[PDB]
């Protein structure tokens, strides 16, 4: 059930190990949790 598109707001980032998190500027939550998934 993967979307086809991060939703709007989010931006990926890559912490220093390579593995991605996720921000969501207009909640302001910084999310290990790919909201795609």
């Amino acid at each position: 059930a993967m979307g086809s598109f991060l939703p709007k707001g989010w931006e990926v980032r890559h912490a220093p190990n390579g593995r991605p998190f996720f921000i969501d500027h207009n909640t302001k939550t910084t999310t290990w949790e790919d909201p795609r998934l």
